[PDB]
C-alpha cells in the first residue's frame, strides 16, 4: 500500500541516514517476510558511512514497561553480537539488521555438528548479564498467569471439555513445581524459544545467530535446554491441518542429549579448571536436570497454546497442539 | 524512610543478584547524592560473580516513547564505554554503575590538558551511531516547542515584561536560524550538555567519563562544542542568590578555542589521511562554525530557563539566568 511504502521510505531515510538520503521513493519497495519487511538500498548507490544497506522493518502492530525492557534487551544483545543490530526505534516498530541467512529446519537440529554449535551458542547466551530481574519467577509466574487468563476466557460455544479439566492442570502445576523444586538448575539469562525457526544459519560466518527474544528472561537453565530438545519433535511447516507435525521418536536419545550437554558445558565452564571426573558429574547432573525441566516446556507451551486458540480459527490447530504437548508431558513424566 | 530503604534493598537484591542476595536489610542504607542514591555492598561480603559492589539508584520521580529512547540510549552508551553501566531497569527508575570519580569544576575546564581530554571525549561521543532520528530537528524543534510552551504559561502575577518580548525572541529565532542555515555543521550524536558537572574525573583511569544524557540527540556538531565553550563562563555552585555566577572573560580565547578544536579533530579525523593544509582548513572552518553555533547555546538554555522559572521559587534564579544568557547572546552576536 502507498501509505505503508511511504512510511517505510521515511523511516529508512530518517533512521538509517547516509546513502538512504539519496534514495528516491520509486526505487524502494518493502518485501514481506505479516509484520516484518525487507528494505534494501538500491544497488547503484554507494554506502556513505557504516549505515546498513539491508534492514528489516519490524512493525509492532504492549505496556510501557514491557516495551522498555524489550527494546533495551534487543539493543544490548546487538552490542554483544548475540542478536541483530538495531538501527531505529520509533513508536510503530524498529529497524533491524537483515541477517543474510536462512532458518534451520526441524530435522537439522539432530545433526551433530549443528547441535554442538547450537549448544555453544545457547551457553553464550546464558553467559549474559542483563539489567533485568534475576529472580526466577518467569516460569511458574507466567504459567500461573496463563492459567488465570484461560480461566477468565469468555465461553465460545465449543462444547469440548476444557483442557485444564481434562488434564487436571491446576493440580498438575503443583506436582510439576514440587518436582522442579527438588531439581537444582542455575538461573541464567534464557532465550526461552530456541526452536529451529529462531536459529539462523549465516551465509557470512560463529556460524549461527539466534533471533526472537519475545520470551527471553532470567530462568532455569534446564528449561532452555529441555525446551530445545522438545523442539526436535515438532515441525511447524507441515502443510495440512493442524499445520504442525509431531514425531515423538525424534526426541534426542541419551547419546544425542549428552553430545549437546558436553558442548554446552565446554562453553559454559570454559574459564574453569575441572577434572575429567568433575566434568562427568556436571554432565550427568545436567542430563537429569534437563529430563525434568523439559517437562516444563510441554506444560508452558500447552498453556500458551490454549490462549492462542482463543484468538484463532483455521490457520493453525492450537488446541490440537496443546493436547499434543500435554499428552507428551504425561508420557515423559511417566518415563522418569 | 523505611519504605524507601526497603524498596532500595529489594531492587538491589533482585536486579544485582550475586552477593546482594546475602545482604541483610540492617546492613544497607541509601545515601543521597534528590533522586539519586548510592548503594554499597557490605565490606564483609565477597562478590559472587561480575555483579557490581557500588551502584547508583536513580529514581525517575514522561511518555512511553521517550522512556524507551532514554533507556535504549543509556544501555548502548554503557556497552560502548561512553556512560555508566546499566544494572537494572524498572518502572520507578534504574540502577547504574557508581563511577568512582568527582565532577569537574568550572575553572578546571580551561586547563589545557583537561580541555584536550574533554575534546577527545566529545569527539568519541560524536562518533556514535545510535538508533535514533538522524534528521537535525532537535535544535530548532526544541526551541520552537519551548517558545510555544512559554507562550502558553498561565499568568502568575509577576509584573515584569515577558522575556520573549523584551528580547524579541520569536523574531530573533528566525534571525538565528538564517545565520545557522548559512553555516555548515555536520549532524552527529551530541551530548548537548557538556558542562563541568557532567564530566567525571575518574579515580581509576581514558581519564574522564560523561554522564547525563537527558538532552542527547543527533544535532549540529557546532552546538555541542559551542555549548561547552559557553559553560566556561558559568558556575552553578555559587553560594548566594541567584546561585550561579557568570564570568564573561572566562569564555575561551581564540587560542584556547583552537587548542580544543585541534584535539577534537585529531580524534574525529583519526582514520583519515590529511595534509597539514587540509587540517588547518578544518580547524579554521570549525572555529567559525562554533562561533555561530555557540549563540544557539545561549538561546536554547535561555528559553529552557524561562520554563524552569515557572516551576521554581527561591532555589535558583532561573529568570535571572535566562536574561544573562540572552544578554550574552546579543553581545556575542554583535561581535561576529
Ligand atoms: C512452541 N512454540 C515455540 C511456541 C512459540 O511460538 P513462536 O516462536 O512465538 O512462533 C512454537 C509454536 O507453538 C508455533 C509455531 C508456529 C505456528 C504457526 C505456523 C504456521 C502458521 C500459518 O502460517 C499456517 N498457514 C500457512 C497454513 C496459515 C497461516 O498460519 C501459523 C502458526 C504455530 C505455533
Ligand atoms: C545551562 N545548564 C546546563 C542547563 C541544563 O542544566 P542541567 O544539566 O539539566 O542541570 C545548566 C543550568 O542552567 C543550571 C544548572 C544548575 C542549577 C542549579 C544549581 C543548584 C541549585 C540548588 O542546589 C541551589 N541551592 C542549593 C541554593 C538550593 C537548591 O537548588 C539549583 C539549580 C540551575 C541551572
Ligand atoms: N534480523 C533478521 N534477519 C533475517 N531474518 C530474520 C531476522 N529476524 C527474524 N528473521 C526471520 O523472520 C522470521 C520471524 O522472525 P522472528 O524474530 O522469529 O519473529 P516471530 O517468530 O515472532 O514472527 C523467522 O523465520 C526468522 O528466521
Ligand atoms: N554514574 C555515576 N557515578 C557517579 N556519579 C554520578 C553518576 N551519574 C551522575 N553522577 C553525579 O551525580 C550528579 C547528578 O547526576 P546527573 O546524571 O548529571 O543528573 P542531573 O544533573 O540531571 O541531576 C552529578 O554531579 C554527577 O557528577
Ligand atoms: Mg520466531
Ligand atoms: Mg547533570
Amino acid at each position: 500500500s502507498r501509505d505503508a511504502e511511504r512510511r517505510a521510505y521515511q523511516w529508512c531515510r530518517e533512521y538509517l541516514g547516509g546513502a538512504w538520503r539519496r534514495v528516491q521513493p520509486e526505487e524502494l519497495r518493502v518485501y514481506p517476510v505479516n509484520l516484518l519487511f525487507r528494505c534494501s538500498l538500491p544497488d547503484h548507490l554507494p554506502s556513505v558511512g557504516e549505515e546498513p544497506r539491508e534492514v528489516l522493518l519490524r512493525l509492532y502492530g504492549q505496556g510501557v514497561d514491557s516495551l522498555v525492557l524489550e527494546s533495551v534487551m534487543f539493543a544490548i544483545l546487538a552490542e554483544r553480537s548475540l542478536g541483530p543490530q538495531l538501527y531505529g526505534v520509533f513508536p510503530e516498530g524498529r529497524l533491524e539488521q537483515y541477517i543474510p541467512s536462512r532458518p534451520l529446519k526441524t530435522q537439522e537440529l539432530r545433526e551433530p555438528v549443528l547441535s554442538a554449535a547450537i549448544a555453544t551458542k545457547m551457553a553464550q547466551f546464558h553467559g549474559m548479564e542483563m539489567p533485568f530481574t534475576k529472580e526466577p519467577h518467569w516460569l511458574f509466574g507466567t504459567m500461573e498467569r496463563y492459567l488465570k487468563q484461560i480461566q477468565d476466557l469468555p465461553p465460545t460455544g465449543l462444547p469440548e471439555m476444557n483442557l485444564l479439566e481434562m488434564y487436571s492442570l491446576k493440580d498438575e502445576m503443583g506436582n510439576l513445581r514440587k518436582l522442579l523444586e527438588s531439581t537444582p538448575s542455575p538461573v541464567v539469562f534464557c532465550h526461552n524459544d530456541i526452536q529451529e525457526g529462531n536459529i539462523l544459519l549465516l551465509s557470512e560466518p560463529d556460524s549461527l545467530m539466534l533471533v526472537d527474544f519475545e520470551y527471553s528472561s532470567y530462568n532455569y537453565r534446564g528449561f532452555d535446554i529441555g525446551n530445545h530438545f522438545c523442539e526436535w519433535v515438532y515441525d511447524y511447516t507441515h502443510e495440512e491441518w493442524p499445520f504442525y507435525k509431531a514425531r515423538p521418536t525424534d526426541y534426542p536419545t541419551q547419546e544425542q542429549q549428552l553430545h549437546f550437554i558436553r558442548h554446552y558445558l565446554a562453553e559454559a565452564k570454559k574459564g574453569e579448571t575441572l577434572s575429567q571426573e568433575e566434568q562427568r558429574k556436571l554432565e550427568e547432573d545436567l542430563l537429569v536436570e534437563v529430563s525434568r525441566y523439559a517437562l516444563a516446556s510441554h506444560f508452558f507451551w500447552g498453556l500458551w497454546s490454549i490462549l492462542q486458540a482463543s484468538m484463532s480459527t483455521i490457520e493453525f490447530g492450537y488446541l490440537d497442539y496443546a493436547q499434543s504437548r500435554f499428552q507428551f508431558y504425561f508420557q515423559q513424566k511417566g518415563q522418569l
